[PDB]
DNA sequence: CAACTGATACCGAGAAACC
DNA sequence: GGTTTCTCGGTATCAGTTG
């Protein structure tokens, strides 16, 4: 029943958004970006397009039909990730106050 | 059934919010709000969950630690998995200060 | 006032569990 | 065979903070 693993392992893997990157060959740390949607270093299309498609994969966004509102869709994909247990953030090694801020993240079994 | 113990709950009046829509006692309402932390009180009809968990002993008064969450969860997943009642989802109105939904009670 | 956030409440859909 | 309750994997809100 459980959908968010192997959907964030196929998104990495896909390399498709930058910043969503391995950090070690074992596939069992990666960096995904974290930028503030009101700074001046913010793109509305590459920052926001993982939770985006997070969004739409679940079916709970549906392009021409809902109203966008990326802020949900950043709060959805962050809830998901702190409820879930097979993810864990590594919060020593999230720096949260550079030019591009991250956020390091570990699997479980 | 859960369908008598319910139509007694609205027939006794004793919940706020608790109503029928129609003479005929077939259609009612039943209140739906967020609970706040340890605010169950908002809830214009936390007795009813109470009630519910006192209903089948799922929680003994005075024996058991008070779980309005599960009790609520209990209620909602039993109405909407008994034959016994269809939402009116038209009519529900989550929405609202003061929010309820409404649900039809099927003679079979 | 947008955007964001951890903690708690919430939810549907099976899978037991019970009669 | 027929009514509820238990699990699970997320989701949405509570009650605020950040910028």
């Amino acid at each position: 029943n459980g959908k968010l693993r192997q959907w964030l392992i196929d998104q990495i893997d896909s390399g498709k958004y930058p910043g969503l990157v391995w950090e070690n060959e074992e596939k069992s740390i990666f960096r995904i970006p974290w930028k503030h949607a009101g700074k001046q270093d913010y793109n509305r299309e590459e920052d926001a397009a993982l939770f985006k498609a997070w969004a739409l994969f679940k079916g709970k966004f549906r392009e021409g039909i809902d109203k966008p509102d990326p802020p949900t869709w950043k709060t959805r994909l962050r809830c998901a990730l702190n409820k879930s247990n097979d993810f864990e953030e590594l919060v020593e090694r999230s720096q949260l106050d550079i030019s591009d801020p991250y956020k390091v993240y570990r699997i479980v079994p």
